[PDB]
């Protein structure tokens, strides 16, 4: 399965240069956009963490966590571990680590993966009053051998484009890296304008 992705990443993300590095972000963001399209997510936050890792936070319903009959595994695990708005498992495969938190039905469901492999079964780790999905990943320098450094302006440009194409969505981009902290928030108004 995902071993194939780690060995031929060019066939899945087009490039292992800076372009591929940024493509990982869009693969995750696209899933949050799908949940805004379904009518449930209102806001998406994209964060470049101080270590060039990425966090994407949405306030949708939360990825389904129940056991699927076909797999015997929680739906959320399958999302990240089986090759398939279908790119989550590719991002997982090409990351040193990825962690997902699903906020749903008063609970926070957590799972983590290392170079695509599951660490432990999905576990409830906290109670919560919110809903949505948070995905955090560290792109693998074994794959991204040219650069693992993110371009804030490049991300911001596309985030703004996404806000426009998805009029009504709130979407932000934040840089938390040393000496260059910045945040831009975008929102195009609907009929209330
Ligand atoms: N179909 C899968 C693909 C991803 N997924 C998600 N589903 C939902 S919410 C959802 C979607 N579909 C449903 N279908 C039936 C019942 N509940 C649902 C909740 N939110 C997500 N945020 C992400 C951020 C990154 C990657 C994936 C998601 C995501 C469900």
């Amino acid at each position: 399965g995902l071993e194939a992705v780690r060995k031929r990443p060019g066939m899945y993300i087009g490039s292992t240069s800076g372009e591929g590095l940024h493509h990982l972000v869009w693969e995750i963001v696209d899933n949050s956009i799908d949940e805004a399209l379904a009518g449930f997510a209102k806001s998406i936050q994209v964060i470049i963490e101080p270590d060039d890792s990425i966090t994407v936070i949405d306030d949708g319903r939360g990825i389904p966590v129940g056991i699927q009959a076909k797999t015997g595994r929680p739906a959320v695990e399958t999302v990240f571990t089986v090759l398939h708005g279908v790119g989550s498992s590719v991002v997982n495969a090409l990351s040193t680590s990825l962690d997902v938190r699903v906020y749903k039905d008063g609970k926070v469901y957590y799972q983590e993966y290392r170079r695509g492999a599951v660490v432990d079964d999905l576990k409830v780790i906290e109670e919560t009053d919110r809903h949505g999905t948070t995905v955090h990943f560290i792109p693998d320098p074994e794959i991204f051998t040219e650069t693992t450094v993110y371009d804030f302006d490049k991300l911001a440009t596309r985030v703004r484009e996404l806000a426009f194409l998805n009029r009504g969505l709130h979407i932000s981009i934040e840089d938390r890296r040393e000496g260059q902290e910045d945040k831009k928030e975008y929102h195009y108004e609907g009929l209330e304008h």
